């Protein structure tokens, strides 16, 4: 359908525009659809897009908007004091400022469909809003509605929400066109969607991304599949990978390098109110914070990530406990047997579930899977589907068997909650993973395992060695296998932090020399340097010139291949910022080779200084140009909880960058 209003090139500076005359008659039928191209790389705090007004006396709080804040949140106001209705809807981070350091074209579209009474905002090709109310109220059937206004609401005769930016395109349709119709609307993104709601993974969210370049030319990608809104275990999480093979340009439908099957994967609209967004999946066992190295003597790509049982996070990890026992100076996993009180049970070799109170082997075993069998028989649970339905969150049996596995709530046998490591391996570049295997304790049978730094493991290129950091309470402990990840030793690097989330990701800066940068609780970005490989490191210092929250943030750091300025050159991506997750930033250091210092040179901005950004990754691809997947927005506040479609991939130059 035509629209019955079309125009553009409006500069919106602090001066609202008046289109009534052409729009208002036009204005018909109680469904309406607003498609609108804008820019704002220096929005107002909060400003109106478009205003629909009644601007007489007495009436100011009749009114339709659409506004922005300078924070990157979207939404709509429906107001009319006569029949007592007073809408807002919005979501935060839903805008692009700038890119590449020119004004980013918003595409929005915005559907008022009186027949389903529901509101539908999309933002750049992503729906961010759908609201269905008991009583609707038509945008044109506000009452008393004479002004039509662009960068302002009209209110009582004086411009409100004046804005900052530019309209390039308006359009009014007296329809409310079909998700079909607005998946045609012509984009111009500045961004690219990896993982996404409806995907294959059907996790409606998506958090800690992760990206690696591999030898062939093929780049590989992994992230934190959420089901359960974002949150940290606990929660379902799944670790999800896909691949591209053109350089970033395109990228395969995702598959899962780890699953569990005691909950259904879902794709669940997670609440946002603050009387439920805090609710959380409660019985489902996960993964959480992949990393990846490709290991060149055998070509496998090899993938860790934290493993939690039914229940189990952070909060309540056994931190006394690494859930394996020692016995003649080897490590078998402890299990509990359904009705027991204490833990009875290990994993001995082949899988033999073992008494340890008769020191009689059992007639269960446990197969590679972590599964449960009988005498050879494998046992089974019911699934978990979780709903909102009642009102609250509801986890209920859902009525389909799954293989029993010792990380479920339902298994007979269940190992000690508390965290784990998980190691798969693929022989196919990330077209298919192999089953997981725990990794033994490092630090011993009393403490509770380290946590996997998320990214990127460092593969040396002189050798064979692989080295994936992890971190726990008082220092670093590197992971280090030069037997293609067989089997791995430890190197403890003290730091001075207790309880810090040390999120450490490491760059070589020539052969045998590694620098580590990482996440502390002082506001700076800390590092280390090894220059033996991994096997000793050095004290800590810390980067000036950037600047963290005092909780801080995940920081990805790359080795480029190509001198900048006659230097060797690291790029670290991370938030710039000493109030919140936003300001993101990839700052260029040219090592000083008399002292491998580092001078950090070049600041670039991904987008606006108040626009989210939070945890991250970074390649060179294989054409030299750099890849960038990242939470684009503040995944630390309680407002910006359960987004879709906030982890974003760009394409980037070094000649952007500088
Ligand atoms: C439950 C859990 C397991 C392993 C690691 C973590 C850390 N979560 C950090 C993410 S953020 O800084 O809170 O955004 C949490």
């Amino acid at each position: 359908i035509s629209p019955i209003f079309q125009g553009g090139s409006y500069q919106l500076n602090n001066k609202s525009i008046d289109i009534s005359s052409l729009l208002l008659d036009k204005l018909s039928g109680e469904s309406q659809t607003v498609v609108m191209k804008f820019k704002a790389d220096k929005p107002n705090s909060l400003q109106a897009l478009f205003g629909l007004s009644n601007s007489k006396a007495g009436f100011k709080n009749n009114y339709f908007s659409i506004f922005m804040r300078d924070s990157g949140e979207i939404g709509v106001e429906i107001r009319d004091a006569q029949k007592g209705i007073n809408y807002l809807f919005s979501r935060p981070a839903s805008l692009w400022g700038k890119h590449k350091g020119q004004a980013v074209e918003n595409t929005l579209v915005f559907v008022s469909d009186s027949k389903d009474k529901t509101y539908t905002m999309y933002v750049n090709g992503i729906e961010v809003f759908s609201e269905t109310v008991d009583t609707f109220l038509p945008i044109s059937n506000i009452n008393g509605i004479d002004k039509a206004t662009l960068g302002a609401v009209n209110r009582e005769g004086k411009e409100h929400y004046l804005a900052k930016g530019s309209i390039d395109e308006i359009s009014l349709f007296n329809k409310a066109i079909s998700d079909q119709e607005v998946s045609t609307i012509p984009l111009s993104n500045p961004f690219q969607l990896i993982f996404q709601s409806g995907d294959s993974t059907q996790a409606n969210y998506f958090r800690i991304p992760t990206l690696y370049t591999l030898s062939s030319g093929r780049v590989l990608s992994s992230i934190d599949a959420r089901y359960g809104g974002t949150h940290d275990s606990k929660s379902k999480i799944n670790i999800a990978t896909s691949y591209s093979d053109d350089n970033g340009k395109t990228w395969s439908e995702p598959i899962f390098a780890m699953k569990f099957n005691d909950y259904e994967e879902q794709l669940v609209y997670w609440p946002r109110d603050n009387k439920l967004k805090n609710s959380q999946i409660s019985g489902s066992a996960s993964f959480i914070d992949s990393s990846i190295v490709e290991d060149k003597k055998s070509g496998k790509t090899i993938l860790l990530a934290d493993v939690m049982p039914a229940g189990i996070g952070n909060n309540n990890a056994n931190k006394a406990d690494s859930g394996f026992k020692e016995i003649n100076g080897h490590y078998y996993l402890k299990l509990k047997k359904n009705g027991d009180n204490d833990f009875r049970y290990t994993v001995r070799e082949n899988g033999v579930v073992y008494n340890e109170t008769t020191n009689k082997p059992t007639n269960y075993t446990i197969n590679d899977k972590y599964e449960v069998l009988e005498g050879g028989k494998s046992l089974t649970v019911e699934q978990y589907s979780v709903d909102f339905d009642s009102g609250s969150l509801r986890e209920r049996h859902n009525g389909k068997q799954v293989p029993m596995n010792v990380f479920y709530k339902d298994s007979l046998f269940k190992v000690t909650p508390t965290n784990y490591i998980a190691m798969t391996t693929s022989q196919n570049r990330g077209e298919s993973w192999e089953q997981f295997k725990l990794l033994p304790p490092f630090l011993g049978e009393k403490h509770n395992g380290t946590y996997l730094c998320p990214g990127q493991g460092l593969a040396l290129k002189s050798s064979n060695r692989l080295i994936f950091a992890t971190y726990t309470s008082g220092e670093l402990t590197y992971l280090i296998s030069d037997d293609s990840g067989q089997t791995w030793k430890k190197s403890s690097a003290s730091i001075p932090f207790k309880n810090a989330t040390a999120e450490a990701q490491m760059v070589e800066l020539r052969d045998g020399v590694i620098r580590t940068f990482f996440r502390t609780t002082t506001g700076k970005i800390a590092y280390m340097t090894s220059r033996d490989s991994g096997e000793t490191w050095s004290k800590v210092s810390y980067i000036d010139g950037i600047q963290q929250t005092s909780y801080g943030t995940q920081v990805s750091a790359i080795k480029y291949s190509q001198l900048i300025d006659g230097k060797e050159a690291v790029i670290l991506s991370t938030p710039n910022s000493r109030s919140g997750r936003k300001g993101g930033q990839l700052v260029v250091g040219l090592v000083n080779k008399e002292d491998d210092s580092i001078d950090w040179k070049y600041h670039y901005d991904i987008d606006l200084p108040s626009y989210g950004y939070a945890y991250s990754a970074i390649t060179e691809l294989p054409n030299h140009h750099i890849g960038v997947l990242f939470e684009k927005y503040d995944s630390w506040s309680r407002n910006e909880l359960h987004l879709s479609n906030v982890v974003q991939y760009i394409d980037l130059e070094i000649n952007d960058l500088t």
